[PDB]
């Protein structure tokens, strides 16, 4: 999928990613870091993969290690659907908006004061990407 | 170096759109399009102030690390510290770029591209919004 990379997002700005969930979806990726090998975010949302069924696995990466996965506790996309997802953080957090109303927050385990790297993979499609 | 972005999968007959903040002591500024960074359908490249030139847009093509023959613009619809958006498309003949203030002009496809997967920018352009 798309990788773009010099985003440059720091902290007091949005990045906001919109685009399509393939309709026969599995899951699929968002990766937000430094670099490949340094994710401050790994958002991947599982509609049926790895034995799981609609569920959305979190985890960081520091220097090619994965840290400590997660799942969250909602679910809001759809199979073959368009879907939205906004990133800002700071110095502790990263805040992920996500469809109908649900947010989340993710400990920046990197301390990066930057996100310069945008990685999706998967069954879905990037069709806008906005910066603030 | 501003925003890089790779396999964009710009179909023919879609529309990339890219708007962005031209800096208030803009010299110039670059937006490259192509299949990747040794072959581009379109280097397009606004000149305020730069390399002898005064407000006047030049154009290339690069196939495989070579330049082609550079083109100049008749028009300049930017200015220094404001928003600015460039819309373009493609088919077989042509790239079509579409300028701000009602302005546009075609770019031969001499690379014959079928899609456009890679976008630069660089310069005095800073890129708030990319859709496609």
């Amino acid at each position: 999928g798309l990788v773009a990379s010099n985003l440059n997002l720091k902290p007091g700005e949005c990045l906001r990613v919109r685009g399509e969930v393939a309709p026969d979806a599995k899951s699929f990726v968002l990766n937000l870091g430094k670099d490949s090998n340094n994710l401050c975010l790994h958002f991947n949302p599982r509609f049926n993969a790895h034995g799981d069924a609609n569920t959305i696995v979190c985890n960081s990466k520091d220097g090619g290690a994965w840290g400590t996965e997660q799942r969250e506790a909602v679910f809001p996309f759809q199979p073959g659907s368009v879907a939205e997802v906004c990133i800002t953080f700071d110095q502790a957090n990263l805040t992920v908006k996500l469809p109908d109303g649900y947010e989340f927050k993710f400990p920046n385990r990197l301390n990066l004061e930057a996100i310069n790297y945008m990685a999706a993979d998967g069954d879905f499609k990037i069709k806008c990407v906005a910066f603030d």
